[PDB]
């Protein structure tokens, strides 16, 4: 078979996008609880009722039924985040919140009960609001300690229940979304490249430090980074556009180069110099970065981009989704190869999927469902490209479909753009029964997993 | 100052393309002595008078004068090959030929007397003809032994005269030029991909072996590979074209990957299976390759190439590039692109060991009465490419130096002709062998002198 026998098939969410129960069992407020309009929207002074993340999909209470569905599809892996504000409500507590730790104990146990391995993102846009408001988030080096305290607590607690960990979901998303991403509550107009890059530096050092701690705790742990995969193509063979495209890709490669190689790459100096960025290193930083680099690289992949040296563009060769995003399955094979060529370490595709406004409708069998042939087609083409990449010799640990049960979106905090194999009946206004339904893609994907990919051909 | 203080500035030739003196001082025949039409041409059973390489430019005798010219330009480096057949005429002798070793001792000595570091290519398309005939060259594993015998011999002899060594000029040349590059005697139509890749495997193993030996002899030696650099661009943003371009570049990356990384790369498995290639490893091969990898990567660069998943809708002309009189497209930015691609992949120092512009230079008298060449085309080419090298240095790429190809006009490899000239120094000899063989400073001589002496500062 093309797919390895140990290949991990699954789905992925973030805690804040599903759990709800934002006020329960001593959970402190996160940044997401003041973001009713999502990452692109403004923050409220206090949580408001129209914020869908308060309730989410109520995964916090519904996880056993949900996990039953995951199990019927045959997942051997499930990616989620541990919500930081559940373990350390303010973030500065001397002791963890035991009800939080107990909750995740139960979650993981339930997963293992069905033969499903947890894959845990330590920080996924969940920063305790107190830390954000008090320290302005990651612009403050004190965040490292807080994060360390968080990580250790959970690494130790779950050390026999969780093999796979991710430190940060895209450290560099701090650049576009300082608040959601870095818990930085200073207005974007007031943030220099210097402050943003310094904040990302603190994240990278924390990632390394936590990698060290992890390895001391359990030598069986696998610790990955998580970055945005976006292969870039030149609009034309004009060498000026080829070079523009290279330079564009370096923006992203900088952070993965730190994660994997353990030092700021050769081209950083120039860029920093041209952008007035000078990273302030604490004396321990270089050695932490160099000595503790990631075991694997995980990434989100949605689309490619086309670049030009002209004072990117719309690729005329790509189809677009009903929602208006272009679609590029070959770009997945391309970026898998680019990353592998560059780093020679295992890769994990941890976010991929097709968003659409699915409509729940009774099929001719009387079952309420979503006829999403579009999602089946997207997943199929992408996974065939994954198969090509496996044959190219790229090491790929697995694939977790993004928002495998419909979740609240990160960017807008809406439910109507749906990624899931499982439809959840709850709407943008908060209404609905919260019942779950299998989409047609549920059955197809079940088939792919149970055949370990052979059904793709 | 943007160029490092220690930057190496110079010129490059191969022995067979300049030296002449093909039968002198105990020299044995090389494969080049039976290639009067060059690597693209047929081999002759015995050397023929129409072969320009018999006399070359007679660098063998005139090297002191030529080197005084190199020194007037301010070269701190000069790249050539040691002709294998001057050391081991047949290749299988128990003892080396002392007249040849003495010759290179004297050559390197003049170089150092003028403050020029030698850069020595161990094998540059010069395999002793005896070995090519007897063993059919690199298809036979015994070549490893002979090559090793040869390299140790020179590595030891020159251990205090030569710091920088290259093992092979393009191992993968074998694919296109089995006889010229691999000493492989067998008719081109009778050679499978399997045989060629096996020959190349032998070369790679031999390169690692010699790397081990070099390190035992002198820990200050720096050993490097030499590959063809050819950055590829997709004709359109169609991801099919982008993938076709990626695939194309892997053909080349395979060999540099073994040299630098020390193992056959991940995509090789698929490519080999599709092409009926199965490499036969000796028991110690994999560990040798893994443990002894090059200190640096050196390359030739002339041009980029554009690729399409479907070429017949139009190995394609790049609309945006200028072309030389001779008819090659010109792509300076491509040099920055490829320096960065290599450094991104391997993170080791790079060395540009072949670059230049070929043209039919006309020797004509200027207004000062001096016979010269008005080669401003060549000045423009070098200026633009060296400005791209400067960009790459600012990009943080580690670059050891630059050696202009055929710095003194030399016999070409592909055609064995003199009329297409790369040099800063014109040599009067023509395709039919005629002429005085006198040397003349081209206009580019003075300009390049100023570049070197300012350490690149004159480029700005």
């Amino acid at each position: 078979t093309i797919f390895p026998d140990d290949f991990l098939w699954g789905g992925a969410v973030a805690a804040n996008q599903v759990e709800g129960a934002y006020n329960e069992d001593g959970k402190g407020l996160s940044v997401q609880d003041v973001l009713p309009k999502g990452g692109l929207g403004e923050a409220t002074e206090n949580p408001t009722e129209d914020n869908l993340k308060l309730i989410g999909i109520d995964f916090y209470h519904k996880y056993k039924e949900d996990i039953s569905l995951f199990s019927e599809m045959g997942f051997n892996v499930f990616r989620t985040s541990i919500a930081w504000s559940r373990i350390f409500p303010k973030g500065d507590e001397e002791e963890p919140n035991e009800a939080g730790l107990k909750y995740y104990d139960e979650l993981f146990d339930e997963l293992h009960a069905h033969g499903i391995e947890p894959l845990v993102t330590l920080s996924h846009y969940e920063t305790p609001l107190y830390l954000a408001r008090k320290y302005h988030g990651w612009v403050d080096r004190r965040m490292i300690h807080f994060y360390e305290k968080f990580a250790r607590t959970v690494l130790e607690r779950y050390k026999d229940k969780v093999k796979y960990w991710l430190t940060f979901n895209e450290v560099n998303s701090v650049l576009e979304l300082p608040f959601t991403s870095g818990g930085i509550d200073i207005p974007k107009e007031n943030l220099s490249k210097q402050e943003l890059y310094q904040a990302i530096h603190h994240e990278l050092v924390a990632s390394s430090l936590v990698t060290k701690i992890a390895r001391e705790i359990n030598s069986e742990f696998k610790v990955g980074c998580m970055v945005l995969a976006m292969p870039a193509y030149p609009m034309t063979p004009n060498p000026k556009d080829v070079w523009a495209t290279h330079e564009y890709e370096n923006l992203n490669y900088l952070f993965s180069d730190v994660h994997v190689r353990g030092y700021y790459p050769n081209y950083a100096k120039r860029y920093f110099k041209e952008n007035d960025i000078n990273i302030e290193f604490a004396a321990e930083d270089a050695e932490l970065l160099k000595n503790y680099t990631v075991d694997f690289l995980s990434f989100s992949y949605y689309m490619s981009v086309t670049q030009s040296a002209l004072p990117g563009l719309v690729n005329p060769y790509l189809e677009s989704s009903e929602w208006g995003w272009q679609i590029d399955p070959i770009g997945l094979r391309i970026i898998l190869n680019r990353y592998y060529d560059r780093y020679q370490i295992p890769l994990f595709i941890v976010e991929n999927g097709l968003g659409a406004k699915d409509q729940l409708i009774k099929d001719e069998l009387n079952n309420l469902t979503v006829q999403d042939d579009y999602r089946i087609q997207y997943m199929k083409e992408h996974l065939l490209q994954v198969a090509e990449a496996l044959q190219d010799g790229v090491e790929i640990m697995g694939y977790t479909s993004w928002g495998c049960i419909d979740c609240v979106s990160m960017s807008t905090a809406q439910l109507s753009k749906r990624y899931g194999l499982i439809y959840v009946d709850r709407n943008d206004d908060g209404s609905g029964t919260l019942n779950r339904y299998k989409k047609m893609s549920f059955t197809w994907y079940k088939e792919v997993i149970e055949s370990n990919g052979e059904s793709l051909f």
